[PDB]
């Protein structure tokens, strides 16, 4: 019953030792960690060969590619990988990795692959042919220098990507096959999330008789009691719609028991004209979208609400509704003072800067409320009639530090090498159920690359949060990461002479885009910040210029290339902060079981804890002005989540969603308090 | 406010007038019904050809069929549907056809189509092409001498047809996504849609890759109580399986939120071996079935409990579970005394008798807990991948009176052309969403034919319900019915030269069938009895022997002929009393609105008052035993109901319940109290 030693030596820090945290003992409970719990359980081998052999012939490792090499040249890696003498620099830095993410044996008790192990096993995976790449690929990892996503960190060579998004057309047919491809992807344990636009509403015709539309309320029940048969997501609305209120009312503290969802998340899509008639103090007219469908046989939200409503207000045929813009908002703010629930999109914002608005608008977003990419409907016949296959969205994920990168100053080379990892990761990728997700992986190609470790870099630097010079040293950086990124990718299209399809189409073939870096350069506007790159390049307006020139010779690989995900659960491998959001508090603490772990945040000392501030004790809009500032470079979403307090108010939060709008934040997450 | 004329002369019938009913008032108020509220709501016509001109241009009526003949001939056919003179001989005779049946407006609001008229139309229909026999659809009709079933009697060309479907779910995601599929697309054509969950695999079991992931059969029936609430059915298990008391833990009074359908019925499947083990009080063996398969290959349920029980108790690989039968039983009766819930069907006692056994043996039933045919169940495949199409059962019905054939001994030509009606309406059906449907509906060409109106026939003729008499009359009709029956089955088998598939692997091409008829002779037992079918022929064995020598020259074109189904809701338009099961109450009441409507039994007098006995108050071993006689010439099941009172007791229920076990009753019905 008694509690072991090195979790004894964890709790010891909480103790004032003049007025201090025991910061020393915490690497002794670490060097405790090591001798009574993890080398007792390793299975003990000989050498490198029967150990390979012995993985091989009991179903673990997938032996194809693990046969594509010498042996000798998998000894070198190996090599190279203990060469480090790798140690880990807190307590959760090996709890988080030898209980879950690490392989284990059958039964569930004994541990076979080590440190070194997984990442050689992630390095060898991703060389497909080059021992000297693979090292290299060694000599990223190894330096904690980048990360892979989860399931790729997790399911490399075993019995691979956690976001999908699709479209539901409107027929019985297409119900079907909706909650058949949701119950396919569920199995596969990745994000899915759908949207339902398209959608006749509730008390409507089904094509005889008036009023027989249970609405959205009986599909989201299906879903709700869908998602719950295999090992969770969302959906999206766009707002112009009768049940929108039916749709807010599912997150309920008084919840009935029909109406009870506590599976999906929901999400508001809203353009500036409602924004403006909610300023202005007017009325509202939500509508009946499948008279529009009859009327001008496209469908709602594939037109412009700010050409076309004040058009359906003054057609006879377009049944509608007149509403309160200024009350909803204000019931918005009582649902989100309730939970946060739900999510928020301003589109508008998003598609007067993406690229590839020549395909389709951007319409919702996934799960993780990032990945803002084109999405066309497909439509699902009889038996034996033919389909037809629209486009769907599916985005790999993959971060990066930013502190090894600025103690190294090897940025190029990392993105140059993070870019060929998820260029082939997307090449393995294949699903056999799902015939539109198939088709448009093939075809878009689209990578994610984000990065974490924001706050406590440049806090542990001795910078606060909210100075204007970490908006300037952000923008430079994120600037010259763009820069490199688009430049590799130029690279790789050169390499292979096929970027993706309907390039022309593009505003990346006209340089629309890259007419905001023939101008205005972004060069470090103080000199504590110009001290940090000190020691290295920094590009200028006429090397974006050449770079203009270089993507007009050829073009680009890739559609889609950036994404910012709260990468909480491979944040403590890392051993470092999340991403952008500043850090909630200075000590984490959990309960395993019948135990207090206790986690410091890296980097606290006694001089830095000014810099570690505090989330509840902040400037809500010089954050959003950082977001903005960072926004300045991302094709997609940014994971801006909200940080309130109980003390605070429905009236500032509204300010605040007014100003993001303002600003040009494309979305936010749910808020905590 | 005031009620109006026709039903408060309705409501003047119990005053006692000498201590009886006032029955001659009962004709005043049909004589009101008639002249207050139909004949002041019919849209008015100068004659036919305008009339039915008006009927084509606003989409009512389906223009081919009735484009097929000449103007003058369809003119004779209403002369001859209007030469009769008909009248109705109750109040509910009018009010249950002019509400709910007949044809109504767009508005909802007038009324179109007279008694003669939908009568005619559906005389048309089942012509397809000569005039007189659509004449002898109109003399068979008018007389009241055969009614066809309740959605072939609405939907004659308008705008499916069958109210019966029965399907198999293989073991897959798959397979389960298209099962969601057939039952939403069935749901919207409003027939009677059963599945069966045999094949499955149990709760708490290994998916394909780690023991204990099974979330069971709990989720699948919450799956499909979901699915029917989006546009009514039941499914049915065979008993041998763990999760068997979740199954009846379902219909429960202290209802779980979680465990609660009040959309599906459930039912249970019990062979012979299960029977015995609870008589003679030993242990019982559930079993996981998939282990099974994955063990012989094949399924559970598809081979004898009798021949391989003891087998799966031999074997170690098959994984068991021991309980108690006697206990088990005693919780069914629990269980039926709190509503009567679920169904049973005792399957050896069906196959035994049963003809088609060679393709396979009949496992489950329709909700209508009759149609006991062959099923082989399919496999649905991945996306690409083709599918193995099995077979289904798709039944469609109809009965007759008893009274008019009665009356006029033409009860071979009766049988003559509801055969042909029938085989019609089968050449008729098509479904497009359904493909095993499909392929078995052209395949197995499965008809069923029943009858209505045995108690008051039999009652108004002074004959005890309970009299040996009436068991050796309807041993003798039901003879004489299945002898003309399969004598004209074996004509269109001549006419057409095309029997069913496999038609030398059934009994009926051995004369196995025909064993019985070629002895024991079912000659009347009772002069009151033989002076009833005095005036006609009644065949004997040697006509059976000709009989059998007439099928062994061509064959039977019908694989299936007969069922015995609660027409209850098409009962009140023949005005008569309901099938083969006797009258709850002598007088019914019902509350239309700020009404009492008090119908009748018909032949209500004073002298028969005794012959109308209450269902109460009857011996339930005559009944089994008068089932048992009708047992003895049908191929499905009979709808046999209990008939119970809170004075009864489940130590008397499972008696009867063995009883008939022991007599071969197939299945039972929901019990009444
Ligand atoms: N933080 C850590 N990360 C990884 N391994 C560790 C860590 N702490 C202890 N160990 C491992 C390394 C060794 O196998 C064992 C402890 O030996 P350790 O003292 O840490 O290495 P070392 O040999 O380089 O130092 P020393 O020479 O002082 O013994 O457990
Ligand atoms: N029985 C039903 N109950 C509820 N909703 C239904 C039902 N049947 C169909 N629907 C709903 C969901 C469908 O998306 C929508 C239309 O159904 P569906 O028949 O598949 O469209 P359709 O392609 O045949 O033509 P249309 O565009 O005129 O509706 O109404
Ligand atoms: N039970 C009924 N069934 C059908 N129609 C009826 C019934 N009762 C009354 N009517 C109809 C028939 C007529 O159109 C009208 C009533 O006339 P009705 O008296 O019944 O016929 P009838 O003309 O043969 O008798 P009578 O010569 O004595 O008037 O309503
Ligand atoms: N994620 C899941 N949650 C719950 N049940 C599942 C899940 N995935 C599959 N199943 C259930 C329902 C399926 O009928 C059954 C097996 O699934 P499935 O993979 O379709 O079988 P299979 O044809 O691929 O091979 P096997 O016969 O070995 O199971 O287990």
């Amino acid at each position: 019953n008694q509690v072991p030693k090195w979790i004894q030596l964890n709790n010891e820090i909480m103790i004032q030792k003049d007025g201090k945290f025991q910061f020393d003992k915490d690497k002794e409970a670490v060097h405790s960690y090591f001798v009574d719990y993890i080398n007792q359980n390793t299975v003990f081998f000989h050498n490198l060969k029967e150990k390979l052999d012995y993985l091989v012939e009991n179903q673990y490792y997938e032996e194809e590619f693990l046969s594509l090499y010498s042996f000798e040249d998998i000894k070198e890696v190996f090599k190279t990988a203990y060469a480090k003498k790798f140690r880990f620099p807190s307590f959760m830095s090996a709890f988080k990795f030898y209980n879950d993410y690490a392989l284990k044996t059958n039964d569930k008790k004994k541990i076979l692959e080590r440190y070194e192990d997984r990442i050689s096993i992630v390095a060898l995976f991703f060389a497909n042919g080059d021992t000297e790449k693979a090292k290299e690929y060694v000599n990223l990892m190894i330096n904690q220098e980048y990360q892979p996503s989860t399931p790729t960190f997790l399911n490399a060579g075993r019995k691979l990507v956690s976001c999908f998004l699709l479209e539901v057309n409107d027929s019985l047919n297409d119900i079907s096959r909706a909650i058949d491809i949701s119950m396919q992807l569920s199995k596969l344990g990745g994000g899915v999330s759908l949207n339902l636009s398209k959608l006749r509403a509730k008390g409507e015709a089904i094509k005889d008789v008036e009023n027989a539309t249970k609405g959205v309320v009986g599909v989201m029940k299906l879903l709700d009691n869908a998602f719950r048969y295999a090992d969770s997501g969302a959906a999206y609305l766009n707002i112009f719609h009768r049940d929108i209120n039916d749709f807010l009312d599912t997150k309920k503290i008084s919840a009935d028991e029909d109406v009870r969802v506590k599976t999906l998340s929901i999400g508001v899509v809203i353009p500036d004209k409602f924004v403006e008639l909610a300023r202005e103090d007017k009325a509202a007219y939500v509508f009946y979208p499948h008279t529009i469908y009859k009327e001008y046989g496209q469908h709602m939200d594939e037109m412009d609400m700010n050409e076309m409503y004040d058009k359906f207000v003054d057609n006879p045929r377009v049944k509608k509704e007149k509403i309160n813009p200024r009350k909803l908002l204000e019931k918005l703010a009582m649902l989100r003072s309730e939970s946060g629930y739900p999510y928020i999109m301003f589109q508008d914002n998003v598609n007067k800067v993406h690229a590839n608005n020549h395909i389709s608008k951007v319409k919702f977003s996934n799960l993780c409320s990032e990945v803002l990419q084109a999405s066309q409907v497909s439509s699902y016949t009889d038996y034996d009639e033919e389909d037809e296959i629209g486009l769907d969205i599916s985005c790999n994920l993959g971060s990066l530090n930013i502190l090894n990168v600025m103690e190294h100053k090897s940025i190029e080379k990392t993105v140059k090498l993070a870019t060929d990892s998820l260029t082939h990761v997307s090449e393995t990728t294949d699903i056999r159920n799902a015939p539109a997700v198939r088709r448009a992986n093939k075809a878009m190609k689209s990578i994610g690359l984000g990065a974490m470790n924001l706050h406590g870099y440049l806090a542990q630097n001795g910078i606060a949060y909210e100075s204007p010079e970490a908006r300037d040293f952000a923008n430079t950086f994120f600037m010259m990461v763009n820069f490199y990124s688009i430049q590799r990718s130029a690279e790789i299209a050169k390499e292979k002479g096929e970027t993706f399809d309907q390039y022309e189409g593009s505003t990346y073939a006209t340089g629309e885009y890259f007419d905001k870096y023939v101008s205005t350069d972004f060069s470090p506007k103080y000199e504590k910040i110009a001290n940090l790159f000190e020691g290295m390049h920094i590009p200028t307006t006429e090397d974006w210029k050449k770079l203009k020139a270089f993507v007009a010779e050829h073009g680009m690989y890739h559609s889609y290339r950036l994404c910012i995900a709260p990468t909480g659960s491979i944040s403590y491998v890392q051993s470092s902060t999340a991403s952008v959001m500043p850090i909630m508090e200075r000590i984490e603490e959990r309960t395993y079981g019948n135990s207090k772990t206790y986690y410091p945040m890296p980097g606290l000392a006694s001089n830095n804890w000014f810099f570690y501030k505090e989330a509840y004790d902040m400037d809500m809009f010089k954050v959003v002005d950082m977001i903005a500032t960072i926004q300045q470079h991302i094709d997609q979403g940014i994971s801006f989540t909200l940080f309130l307090k109980d003390t605070m108010t429905t009236r500032d939060l509204n300010r605040i969603d007014l100003y993001a709008h303002h600003r040009g934040i494309k979305t936010i997450y749910y808020a905590r308090t």
